[PDB]
């Protein structure tokens, strides 16, 4: 196989996908990145090659009936759609001068549906968490495409071959259509492993992880009133994971409190109780496959669905919105409710458990050749 | 369920030889770390990998381990490696005992491996990068220092590793290795672009050469400026130079049919070459020979020699085996033509090929560990 791989411009996208893209080359198939400037460093920080391709909370995203929940989505789907178009030329230069054999896709990434289908060519849909698409995104996504995959002699944009899915079942959106499951495995960048990183101590270690794209997008807020709820706590060590960008955010520590500067998080969450962070599924995923509960702040997207669905599996707590997470009360009660309470730890093991039963991405090798 | 503590010499092609096997490992749902000293740092985390921090030419005596020029720089190279391994065994115990390895995986030369297997009782797998001289003075002088001190620590001396894994062509590999599990080779080469030129070829011939950063910090320029003025003077010829950053300001005056890649993965374009020059370092000559690509090999150091022997015994390249022949411009020009007048080459070369696809892929080499 020629496997090109197209996903939308988020790094953790694109990261969900990386182990099932090095499982594809160290079983002898090609495999290529097509990656517009966003994902370039993220594709070459694992190993791979690319093509180059030129407010918040909103809780309304978790609730697509809604009129303001079915019009968020719907509204992806049109941005999408329209910048897909834009850039379908491309792709099919792309195309011509690499000639793959198979599209690894983003389900959010239309232009990849298109392309299969004008191309003629096997669509591998991937899923990078819980995927609330159906519905709102998908018609408005069926809408808009469908007539440029008819006028190329289709009746519409077509279904996918196959949709891979890393969400455990458990905490998958309850309409989102059967997927093909994949193990998920924690790949979080490259660095360093931290000598403090290999044991527990007598404090109770909290870590603290928000991710760049996230507080780009909402401001400090989140990790701030995350710092000041885990340090108000008695016994608590703080764990605070922050990019190089993210670092000047942080003034006032406590003396114990650590700031891990882009360590892969894999690295050392088992030596941690809890996680606090905001459900961006590369965070979310590694803590719940090393069992490890979570207090989710929300804020777009597919994190409501995911912060939901992980407290009704009893793995953590949410706080579902701008009144929630800015009450340092709850906020901090949270946090003590959850260390005080191993049923949380109990239910968030269970869940990791049902992720090292789903076939490891070295496995769907052989169902992608089929 | 392995955790798999990965331990290199501090050379970027030790390491980048394992990648797909650490890749396979990870896929397969096995936690993989990589003690790297500073050298090593940067290719790992290139890589993707995570890792726990440590810490004159041609030379053609290097394959004459028969003579005693040959045996001397094969000891010494085992004394230095030795050497080291007492200096950092500390580190790698504390390492050892944090982590807390299920599995080490070793480059044959990193003695330190080998020892830290003994010490604490875990198997070692060793990974050979490609053709491997080490049997006879290298092997000899290891067994005498590390022996003494393996047995100070309650052991046989050094230990004999579980298993030995072989990504060289079987009919390449030199008559003394030990036997090694096969295992395919797969080029990685490193992160990067595909370029738009690496689409198609064109009419002309295109050639690529390629030394290591490695090579050329050792030899200084001549390796890659001998191969420049070969390739480019022939008519029809168009020159592909890969070249690393701190190398790119050796070339200057480059001709109209030169064409400067800057640290491009090889993979991505080298099926548009019918010719690849290079020191044989296993990288680019694997990935080539991989691809049924004819070498013509300037071998330097090390295991370059029974490579470049080997390669042009199987008929798959032609060898400039010292100072006088690399340096005979007149020599190297008609070995360039000889390769691009022949198709015999490319066909030895694919034979090549046909032995590594033949080999189990690293991925089936995952049940071989956890069974290890
Ligand atoms: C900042 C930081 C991120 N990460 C990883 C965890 C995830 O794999 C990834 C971030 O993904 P994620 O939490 O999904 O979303 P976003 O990047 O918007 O926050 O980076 C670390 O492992 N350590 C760090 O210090
Ligand atoms: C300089 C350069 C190296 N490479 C890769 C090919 C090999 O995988 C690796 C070099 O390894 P190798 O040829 O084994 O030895 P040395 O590094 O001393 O020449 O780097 C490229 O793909 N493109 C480049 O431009
Ligand atoms: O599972 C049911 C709920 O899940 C979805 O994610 C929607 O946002 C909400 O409309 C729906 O009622
Ligand atoms: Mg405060
Ligand atoms: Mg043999």
């Amino acid at each position: 196989m020629r496997v090109l791989v197209v996903p939308l411009p988020y790094p953790t996208h694109l990261m969900a996908m990386v182990p099932l893209c090095w499982a594809l080359q160290a079983s002898g198939h090609e495999v290529l990145i097509a990656a517009p400037p966003e994902l370039q460093a993220t594709a070459h920080g694992a190993g791979l090659t690319t093509a180059g391709i030129r407010r918040f909370p909103n809780p309304a995203f978790g609730q697509r009936d809604t009129e303001a929940g079915r019009q968020l989505w719907e509204q992806t789907a049109s941005n999408v759609a329209q910048s897909s178009l834009d850039q379908l030329p491309e792709y099919l230069r792309l195309a011509e001068a690499w000639r793959p054999s198979v599209l690894l896709v983003d389900v959010c990434a239309l232009i990849g549906r298109v392309l299969g289908g004008l191309l003629d060519l096997p669509v591998v849909l991937h899923r990078w968490g819980v995927d609330p698409t159906a519905g709102p995104f998908s018609d408005r996504a069926h809408e808009l495409l469908d007539p440029v995959c008819r006028h190329h002699g289709l009746t519409g944009l077509p279904t996918p071959e196959l949709i891979l899915d890393p969400c455990p079942p458990s905490l998958q959106a309850s309409d989102a259509p059967q997927g093909a499951p994949v193990q998920y495995v924690p790949y979080n960048g490259s660095g360093a492993f931290p000598a403090w990183g290999a044991a527990r101590t007598s404090a109770r270690r909290v870590c603290i992880c928000m991710g760049r794209m996230v507080l780009n997008a909402t401001g400090p807020a989140p990790l701030l009133r995350a710092v000041a709820a885990a340090t108000e706590l008695p016994g608590v060590e703080a764990v605070i994971a922050v990019p190089p960008e993210h670092r000047a955010l942080l003034t006032d520590l406590p003396d114990n409190a650590r700031i891990a500067e882009s360590v892969p998080l894999n690295l050392f969450l088992r030596t941690c109780e809890l996680v606090i962070c905001a459900g961006g599924s590369g965070t979310a995923f590694t803590a719940t496959r090393l069992g490890i509960p979570q207090l989710v702040l929300p804020q777009y997207f597919d994190q409501f669905d995911y912060a939901r669905n992980l407290a009704a599996a009893g793995a953590g707590i949410c706080l579902p919105d701008e009144q929630a997470q800015s009450d340092h009360e709850q906020f901090t009660d949270s946090i003590a409710t959850v260390l005080g309470d191993t049923g949380f730890a109990a239910a968030a093991i269970k869940l990791s458990d049902e992720i090292t039963a789903m076939p490891h991405p070295a496995a769907l090798v052989r169902t992608l050749e089929n």
